[PDB]
């Protein structure tokens, strides 16, 4: 992920122009090789036309250039790219939202699975660890980075997400399908056991735990589905073919022809097709948006930071359910206890935000007449 | 389903160009017959114009070609295709999401329907089997592959999704409408019975079971609705007519005319309409995206793998509610028990992912001045 | 509804071409009158130009044709049609999803409202009948077909959805607004009564019943809202005017002019504006998609089959809550009881679906090196 | 709201053509002044060119007309209008769906807040009245019509939505922000009190009441947010500027030039720019769709009927929770009690809907071969 | 936020034209510098061409202008801008909806956490303060304005959102990740404690509290995700490059050439490229919509008013859970107690809204024939 939110907090004169000076996750980094290849083919054709071809071959080449320039229709490709890239971007965001996070579970577990003794700690930590383990199993199934970090289940065990006895149970299960769901079933069994023992004090709490468990498990499964059900291959091929057909038509039709021949619209030979190169950058980069996001769990600069998320989720969940369990500060009167109203101070840099009227609703400046306000 | 996610993990120089070398689920496999027919008509017209028609007929043919080329407007067809194909693709994904999965139910059942004895096993297995049976009944109603696998209810019985006594009850129900919902009602009755017997220990657990049951049943019904309510036929006909009208205009108007006649824009005769063929591939393949996805439960390469899903769902659900019931590893101290913090190791191939700053929020580099930070 | 899902299970060579041979719900059935009128006006103008007008009038007519052809801009109309028709299609699907179905309620009622005696049957049947009655009242308010079936409340009573005493209570309620909601309030009161009597055994079950009741009632109300809040009239008028303006410009500008006059682009007189007629079919049919779906509760071929749904919902709900109540087959060992794994057989026509690898995740072919897999 | 749903139940030959004869909520009513102004400017320029300007001034005017006609590019404006108007229409529907309705609350209250005595009536009526009062407070904050009906809180009190003692409490609260939420907090306190007194019989019922209360309150708050967070002003200004730039280019470039000058494409002087006027109607009306809907709580013909909804919601809620409380008809055998199946009659006008096959699923006509159906 | 809802309540003749006279949040304020730069470059080139270049240089310049004008294709940029800006606007609204509000929590807390004594007040106030504190921590992480108001945690403590003892606990937690979630875990622990002490009277109430807590926490986390996962940088760069390429092509190709040279379409030299400047305003302002909204938590005029929301949320939550706790007006007969029906009065300005028929449904004017209404 290349976060540039801070850079675009305000719409400034430099604005998005500043972003053109970024390299990581940039269009340049993703497209310079393709741009070099396109320019190489264009210049090879231009050099042949300028130095190799005979006069008759040169006339035929000019004829072909004129014919080919007619098929560089950018409107169709613009359409198909817009629709396809929009689909891919929306799917990219949906996939990010399907990342399984433990926060809801950790809040519930800290609030419902009780006991300061070692057994209560074991319950809370084990529940959260099962959640993290399910997330790890699915992510290593769908994320190249996570797989490289956990290339075998042994690595998961050595990382401490799975115990040796748990690994015995995990392998002993006879299934040919991805077992990422197994720790969720373990979670359910352990929660039921905790309720039976009274560590969970009420049936509503167990219901809440199971509900949040199923939310988390469902997000895991959604990651599996997105990984399995690619964007339809035919659609990706169609868009790629459309773009490459336009680029072929441009590679031929944008050749600079000898101005002496006097062809209509071929009178200036810049020797470098500047605007065609800009158009190539535009359209190829538009498709590169899809190329990068179509699988957000790769190692692209803008692919999701899955390993960082694994680390953060584990650390925070453990903190919340173990160190923070039943560890409140003493209830004390807050600063605004005796104040009927309340408003925190403003700094010098922000007090200007005050004196802006507190919006009450769009209707409170109509200022009707007295005769209008009398009830029938 | 043709999964190529692994191939596009990273945006690479080859990128989507590599995908053009795939056959299964490809544009080529879906369109080569139509391309051959289009080329055959084009070449038949060209051969007539070149070898059969008289001089006067040839002049009239050239006139008609010039007239027809004016109506090859690709912008309208591009519009209609974009909107229609986008509708179809979104509906395709929605249908996939409506596939009924047992995972939520199996977690709840493993956590709430109790007893290691044979009766507890019977309860858990029967509940999950009713879920699977409902899924089978709807899928055989909507999926050609599943129907071919279960062409009659007798096949469902022999597969063990339905018992002989259950089949007697199923047929004895007098209804002219699809009975896919029947096992859901059986599920509800059985859950209520289990609660009455105390196999389900609390009313909240029964409520949770019924809630997840209705989620699953609703997904089944959504499959029925999608199967019944086709994309409006008039819309599909409109898009097909638009595309074929463009292709007619191209079949005539893209004919190569004798360059000797000196017609404007007809000076080069390539004898093969390369860019028109590419445009046909583009647009016809764009519509073929819809043709493949408009019913995702067929046998296309990119249609959903319904039978694999039936097998996986049954096997996993049975595992989770029977073999994994109350079969936890002993609660033991985890690797990070004594660690206030925690972070699993990184492999050599991934340690580079570390040393990337842990994002805290976009605001934490503003670096205000001392006088700005004082409260009013 | 014209269901053609079976026809498009696979993308075939004939593909959507076969659909062009369908009449029910077709573009032809919806547009042949408009096509005849358009052709009649075009041919009347052509006949006047060919046989009535004088030479000077003929020259002025040619001038006007040339001027008018300039304003046949299809891109604006294509835009407006795309956006408007897409809005209408999405709203069409949303309306279908707002159809009130009893399945969730019937599952809950069968599972929660108890007693094999006549009073338990009365409770279950009456609850489901109240649901069906609310659906009938709203549908007769919004569906022309349903209204024709139930033109007065007396018809509802004779159909048995409402009892005579219920009808007395219904009419005695003093309200000038649609009373479709009344049976939902009756449902709530009856459920509360059943809980008081212990026919509903727990408060969680009553809560679940009321939750599903409100889901159903909300769908009824959504039907009322969609019926009341039309697509904004100004938008429909705008799209209609845009389309008719294009068709006016075409009716004039596509007239075939005397080739002898030698006007640019007017050299061939086909006497039938084939491609203009195809364009009219395209664009007018695109709008006809909206014309049919803008109210899906009419009697169009592709309008929803509301009466069939009323019949099916009533019959199935009654079956589920009366005949199927507490009528399970004896719990028996399933076919896969002794099998650690499980997989139902495949038929000859489908065994080929096997031997396709069971997808495990996109990451499981990376095949890293030994030195890469060592933890830091 | 201008409801024309009945008019478009079926796609008819007249179809949307009939809608062009409507005035209320019409494009004509919203645009005739702008059309008159556009025509006035056009005709003033034409009259100057025809009767005031000298020959040299006339030549310069023709030059300027030719130059200006080049910038009447309708594709950009069509794009921006499509995207912007679509945003506004979707937001319009979302706002309508955020209208707070009491139906869910009234069902729950009738089912859960008990007692036929005056105190039970007081509880039920007061709860529903608090809901209605919150709706009134927010609507008078966001709806010009509602504000005109309730220009001061005194009007709310005299309308009986708020009592005098309640008004004392309401004003005594020290807050500078809109207090529409206050009756929701009152609702919560009153529900808790009713539970303490046992008028609400169980904790699940209180939970359900509070859940629906928060749904209702959230809809109120969503109305506040939509009122506060306008469509970004810059976007509205951009679209307006684009449209007016096109109309400027047309006002100049569509002037009819003297045909004697022999300018290309200026040979016919109709003296009335018919198709330009139609284009103005099209595009300006397209923007007028947004102008009307951008605030749906005004007094436009197609703005929401907020006061009618207030009246209906109050009357229906009071009916449901007071007159209909525990007022069921005696449970009696329904018409289909003894019938294993059930189907209500059809009228003469609708019996034709029967004999249409009952859809069972798209797979049930495949008709496989005997050898294909044998299990492996 | 620049609220102009009141201004566009009705579609008026002035309509959106009035909005063009606004400065705050306007296109002018966001774009005048860029417009000045564009005009400066254009005029510098024009002055060079008019006063510096030699005759031969002038001919070459005219050649280059003619060549460059060919690449000012506005359709591609219009496409990319439409799709990209639409994505950004939708994301903008989603982010606003992810703002964490306490209203649901405050209703629940006022209804479920009991006791008029100081301890009950402490419980209620502390719970709501934890919610507000979590919101403050995330907002200061994502909002430049809020960060400037709370540049250090010490400022949060002095504002009274966090207590000194709470701050000790907060810093003592060993985590390298944003701790905005910590007060949510505190909230959960405190709610569990209150239930143990009986301040919360039932387990359903605690479940409801935890559910709403997780809703609020999830909104906080969504703010973090939106802040972290920027709109993909490559996409923003692509759109910026497309726009700047068009503006380059215009800066060259829209130069006014000497009319004496007699170039086609270069005959009038206005010396100011009015319509090109309008097009620049259009397209650059369209992108400025994205530039402003891409981070809505900055200090743009149309960025969200985060500090106002913090103040309002804290003040209202405290009011609701402390001053309004168990402080109802005595239950009294409402104005419509004895009225079977009910309707509040209308004012003179609004009585016209009456006499509009109360909509009952679109079907109630069909007026069938007697023979049509008889049941079969
Ligand atoms: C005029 C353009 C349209 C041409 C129409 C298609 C002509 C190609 C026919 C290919 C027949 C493949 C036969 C097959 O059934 O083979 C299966 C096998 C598995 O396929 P799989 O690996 O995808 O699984 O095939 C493979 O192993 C890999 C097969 C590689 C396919 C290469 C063909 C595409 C090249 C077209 C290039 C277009 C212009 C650049
Ligand atoms: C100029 C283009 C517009 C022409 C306007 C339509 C002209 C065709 C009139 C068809 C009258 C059908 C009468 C009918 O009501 O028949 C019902 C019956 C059931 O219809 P069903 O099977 O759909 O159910 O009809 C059937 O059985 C199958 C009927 C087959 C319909 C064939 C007509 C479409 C061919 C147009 C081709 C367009 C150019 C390629
Ligand atoms: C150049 C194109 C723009 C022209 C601008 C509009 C000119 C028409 C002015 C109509 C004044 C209507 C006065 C009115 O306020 O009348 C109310 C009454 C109820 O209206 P309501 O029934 O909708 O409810 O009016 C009715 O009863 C039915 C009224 C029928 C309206 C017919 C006017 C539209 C015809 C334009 C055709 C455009 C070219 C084909
Ligand atoms: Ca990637
Ligand atoms: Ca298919
Ligand atoms: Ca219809
Ligand atoms: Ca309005
Ligand atoms: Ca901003
Ligand atoms: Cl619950």
């Amino acid at each position: 992920t290349v976060t540039y939110t801070a850079r675009v907090a305000n719409a400034r004169f430099g604005g998005f122009s500043q972003l053109l000076l970024l390299w990581r996750g940039s269009i340049y980094k993703l497209l310079w090789r393709e741009l070099l290849c396109f320019l190489g083919f264009y210049m090879a054709l231009s050099a042949a036309y300028r130095f190799v071809l005979t006069e008759g071959q040169k006339r035929y080449f000019e004829k072909l250039v004129i014919y080919c320039d007619q098929y560089a229709s950018l409107i169709p490709v613009s359409f198909v790219l817009g629709f396809y890239v929009t689909l891919v971007v929306n799917r990219w965001w949906s996939q990010y939202l399907c990342m399984p996070l433990p926060d809801a579970l950790m809040c519930v577990v800290a609030g419902t699975v009780h006991g300061r003794d070692d057994r209560g700690r074991l319950y809370r930590r084990t529940l959260m660890r099962y959640a993290g383990l399910s997330a790890v199993l699915i992510l290593r199934s769908v994320s190249t980075a996570v797989f490289k970090r956990f290339p075998t289940i042994d690595h998961v065990v050595e990382a401490g997400f799975m115990t040796r006895e748990e690994r015995k149970k995990f392998e002993n299960l006879n299934s040919s399908y991805n077992k990422y769901w197994v720790p969720c079933v373990w979670f359910s069994n352990l929660a039921a056991q905790a309720r039976r023992e009274g560590r969970i004090r009420d049936n509503s709490a167990l219901k809440l735990l199971l509900e949040e468990l199923n939310v988390f498990r469902g997000k895991c499964g959604m990651l599996f589905h997105y990984d399995w059900i690619s964007v339809p291959l035919v659609y990706t091929q169609v868009v790629t073919i459309a773009l490459y057909s336009y680029f072929l038509a441009c590679l031929i039709g944008r050749q600079f022809l000898d101005p002496a021949q006097g062809y209509k619209d071929h009178d200036l030979d810049l020797c470098v097709p500047i605007f065609t190169l800009l158009q190539f950058f535009f359209y190829a980069g538009w498709l590169k948006v899809a190329e990068q996001l179509i699988n957000p769990f790769g190692e692209d600069d803008d692919d999701f930071e899955t390993n960082f998320l694994i680390d953060r989720n584990f650390q925070v969940s453990m903190l919340a359910v173990d160190e923070m369990y039943d560890d409140l500060a003493v209830l004390e009167k807050d600063l605004y206890w005796d104040a009927a109203e309340a408003r925190a101070p403003y700094t010098a840099a922000t007090v200007f935000q005050l004196r802006q009227p507190s919006f009450q609703g769009s209707t409170f400046d109509i200022t009707l007449a007295k005769e209008d306000m009398q009830f029938q």
